[PDB]
């Protein structure tokens, strides 16, 4: 019970970083598996604008399918905030097992009363700090910079608190920001970094891998409901596929980039392992200030979830 059906998929990154290879291949795996009925056209690039516009082109059925990061989902969720505390999982195998259990599908099940279907979770990743005014190997480099967020109340008061001009922008006019100098700097993972080429306007990156970010993988809830129990099974088959293809891709991504930009001669600084506990002690006052616009049981969860996998 499958009919001809065309669904739309933007998203935000660049059409080649791995999200965007695997959001071709969750297009390949559905019509794979509708024999060619159900055709996923991807506009990547931001074609169909920033995440915010694609949570609410879901919300109300302009869109079918897109990814997004969980920080803009805050501003709906305020659970999904946890995400961007720092220092959360200390590894992308940690990450999986927590969200792919309990305390991930928790936060999806949350998706549905705002109009939306976690289908799972992506790999957006470790995110890294570039910058166009100073090399940034200590926590004291950071005070006064400018710096490009993602736009929830964590995120601004995370750097914030970290000594920066915290200044939340969506994605979408970042890298225009990044060239004209209307902020020094922003935060994201090395393929991102790659493929959106911020490093062409960012002549210094920080490997600080100081924030994992998830990316929701979602369906249009008014869109899924009424698909047939087939042709659900098409979209869900296809994202549990597309997700392991999507974590795979974006690991591979995350050594490649590493590479292109070494060898690209970026400068390249790291925190020390004294700069680092400095920055941890900076970190868990703000850390505890935002448990309670997160939810206390959620962050506790997510961090008694993530020692039980670390
Ligand atoms: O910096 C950000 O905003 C994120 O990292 C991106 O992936 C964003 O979701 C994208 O569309």
């Amino acid at each position: 019970d499958i009919k001809p059906r065309i669904i739309r998929f933007g998203y935000g990154l660049a059409d080649d970083s791995p999200t965007g290879k695997a959001s071709a291949h969750f297009a390949e795996v559905v019509s794979k598996l509708s024999d060619g009925k159900m055709k996923v056209k991807t506009f990547g690039n931001g074609a169909l604008g920033p995440d915010e516009q694609l949570i609410n082109s879901l919300i109300s059925g302009s869109g079918e399918i897109t990814f997004v990061s969980t920080a803009p989902i805050a501003s709906l969720i305020p659970e999904f905030g946890v995400f961007d505390l720092p220092f959360l999982f200390d590894n992308e195998k940690v990450a999986d097992t927590v969200l792919d259990g309990p305390e991930g599908k928790k936060l999806l099940d949350k998706l549905p009363a705002k109009g939306l279907i976690g289908l799972n979770y992506w790999e957006n990743g470790f995110r890294n700090i570039t910058n166009s005014r100073h090399e940034i190997s200590k926590l004291d480099d950071i005070g006064g910079i400018k710096l490009r967020v993602m736009q929830n109340q964590v995120a601004l008061s995370v750097f914030k608190g970290l000594g920066a001009n915290a200044i939340p922008m969506p994605f979408t006019e970042l890298f225009t920001a990044l060239e004209t100098k209307t902020v020094d700097g922003q935060e994201n993972p090395l393929s991102t970094i790659q493929t959106s080429k911020f490093y062409e306007v960012q002549p210094y990156l920080t490997l600080s891998n100081h924030v994992y970010t998830p990316f929701v993988f979602l369906a249009s809830k008014k869109w899924f409901d009424q698909l047939s129990q087939d042709e659900k099974d098409v979209i869900t088959q296809a994202a549990a596929d597309s997700q392991a293809f999507q974590r795979k891709a974006s690991r591979q991504g995350n050594e490649d980039a590493l590479k292109y930009l070494k060898e690209h001669n970026v400068k390249v600084a790291e925190f020390s392992t004294e700069e680092r506990e400095k920055i941890r002690e900076k970190v868990a006052p703000i850390v505890e200030s935002l448990k309670a616009k997160i939810g206390k049981e959620t962050v506790e969860g997510v961090l008694d979830a993530a020692k039980k996998a670390s």
